[PDB]
């Protein structure tokens, strides 16, 4: 049965490409898919082959972010361990009001009004959103759209939201508050709506990781493979070159990214460097080991590669995952990118480390434990498989037609 | 099983975009999917969201044309009525030699060779190419891969082959030549192996033309629903105005700022994609009417009252699956013809030479396609057979057991 299906995402290209497998996968099954987000991502949206539907304007959050940046890591921006023990009701409330005010209200109330008013004119059956593009699911509720968060990431929204509602019912009646409730309430009561706890984690949640590294949660969970896509990609000439040693794939206060080629230049290895127009000349020389390229096919690269280093983003992390290699992650609590790395630290998988811990000693040993201890491909074959026995998005096509089906208009 | 898949095209966007939706069903479904063209089309590819390998060199072919203009409709270019009455063997084999000189090695020989090496090195199980990406079944028969067309056509190709091989039976052993075997038999060969007549029409066809509107043939026809993929596209601020009277979509002779005016003068809404330059060919646009660059198609097109194009089939396609009746002015050139006259025999639009079309002409086709109902009516029922078609992804497990039974 034919559906309109609205996809809606924050102006990240990051998370857009997370959603790309199930957007095609719905639209092969005949169902007319929109992607809907800020200006800022229209051009990217269009080299995904998806239909793009602009709304609203755009925001500042990465000038806010990159001007305020010694603020960035702090206690209250640190998800990475949503536990009752751990919180307080002031810090898991202080967490949602900074949460709400400084980085979802900045990333959706720039379009909220004007996907609500795209989802009256289209009318689309069902919503998937990103899981922090709330504006998704209040356009879904106006309308009566099903409605469902598709997850890039280990699930400390919803899980946090677990810690803040137990603390919430233990409060008395003066001391009641809900910033996510005001915020997405007050939006909703404009167009005569009430709100639902499900317009915070949607009526299910479609999630591309691997059972075994997600938090346990009552909700309604639809496990999705991760099938990696991180962009427009072509398969240059010199990926068929075999190097003759460990392939080190590196993907992007803290160490210089020069120092680390540096360090990488000078091991036993063969490297390839995707990095960014500037930081390709903030370096000297590349060493004889290295290459070093803008763009590269991250799924065709890594198969048989030895160690993936980089900061815990999902494709990175995703693309590492199905292809059975080691990841080594120096990264920040910021994000999910924390759990990313100890999720995979604690399974055997791949080692994580604090950024501001990273020295040329660090990187060294960290990569010589990946490729020379057997037990880190070896529990990353495990995490492989795993994924590789969860349904495909063609198979979870029609698990998704009939939860539309059931809570839908 | 987790397959490796290749398509294959010549450097056409029109063609690449017809195969779109089965690639992104198949990488869906968890198969590997990689897009072989020359370097021109890598951008195109890039824009599909689907993963793009360079083959080989650019060809010269729309400088050929363009150089060589005057000759592009001529009786040997006319492949519209494919039958054995209309063709004697020399009139047929005269078609093949010119075809495969011509065409078919301009937009071929210039990959092939570097199509059969990365398909060598990357070892797909399968490889769909578009039906005049011959290129595609060398490279798959090389390396043992199972092999299908998938067709944006009114199959005119296979059915002209069907007619060469009769004329060629009836021939003495001297006089028995075939342009298509020397060819690809010739480059098989290089490579130690042999002709067969599936490298022409695919172990299999995959098929987006409804069977009610395509040639009968005999080879492995597998149907799928054609899905609206006309290239990057997004949703424009005035596509929410609903028209009140009814709407004639133009896209792509009797020059176009004649056409414009004449749409101006009648009693309609009218959205005219035109490229650059002929924008500003015109002078006044009529104030019934809007002007743009680019349009999301299969957005626009529904409640529309007519399509007028030129036969492509990303017009003709999202059309049909609109249920919006057409006026086709063209030439037989490619599958236009038969994308016209399929239409006009079933009472779903009309079809005229592009030679013939007048004011006149224009406005009365127009008019009739608006007022008489049986055309909407005709046009409703392509749709729902279209619409009974499996999708792309009903036909993934059919692919799969295709590939298992054919390939290595």
């Amino acid at each position: 049965s034919h559906m309109r299906i609205l996809f809606a995402t924050v102006s990240e290209k990051s998370h857009l490409f997370t959603m790309v497998p199930l957007a095609w996968s719905l639209a092969a099954a005949g169902h007319e898919v929109h992607v809907a987000s800020n200006p800022a991502l229209t051009a990217s949206i269009k080299s995904t082959g998806l239909t793009a539907v602009p709304v609203g304007k755009d925001h500042n959050l990465h000038e806010m972010l990159t001007e305020n940046r010694d603020s960035l890591e702090n206690p209250l921006s640190d998800w990475s361990t949503p536990e009752l023990d751990r919180h307080s009701w002031e810090q898991v409330l202080m967490k949602f009001k900074v949460s709400v005010m400084f980085a979802y209200q900045t990333y959706n109330d720039c379009m909220v009004h004007e996907l609500v008013d795209y989802a009256r004119h289209w009318q689309p059956d069902l919503v998937i959103w990103d899981p922090v593009t709330y504006a998704g699911p209040v356009a879904a509720r106006v309308v009566g759209a099903a409605h469902a968060r598709l997850l890039w990431c280990i699930d400390i929204y919803a899980k946090m939201r677990e810690v803040f509602l137990a603390r919430l019912a233990e409060q008395p009646e003066e001391r009641r508050e809900d910033p996510m409730a005001d915020w997405l309430g007050g939006i909703l009561g404009r167009y005569g709506h009430t709100f639902d706890e499900e317009v915070v984690v949607g009526q299910w949640t479609i999630d591309q990781i691997p059972t075994s590294l997600q938090l346990p949660l009552s909700l309604r969970r639809v496990p999705v493979r991760y099938l990696p896509h991180n962009g427009p990609s072509e398969i240059p000439d010199w990926l068929r070159e075999a190097p003759g040693r460990p392939r080190v794939v590196l993907t992007s206060t803290f160490m210089p990214v020069a120092d680390m080629i540096n360090t990488l230049g000078s091991m036993d290895i063969d490297v390839v460097a995707a990095l960014p127009p500037e930081e390709v000349e903030a370096l000297e020389k590349v060493p004889a080991n290295t290459r070093i390229v803008d763009f590269v096919p991250l799924h065709a690269l890594l198969p048989g590669a030895s160690v993936l280093i980089h900061h815990g983003g999902f494709g990175s992390w995703g693309t590492a995952l199905v292809n059975g290699v080691p990841q080594f992650i120096p990264t920040i609590r910021y994000a999910d990118w924390w759990n990313k790395g100890t999720s995979l630290h604690e399974a055997g998988a791949g080692l994580v480390v604090h950024a501001s811990e990273l020295t040329a000693e660090v990187l060294r040993e960290s990569v010589e434990r990946l490729v020379e201890d057997a037990s880190y491909r070896e529990a990353a074959e495990r995490l492989r498989e795993e994924n590789q026995r969860t349904p495909t998005p063609h198979d979870v096509v029609p698990v998704i037609e009939e939860l539309t089906a059931e809570h839908g208009r």
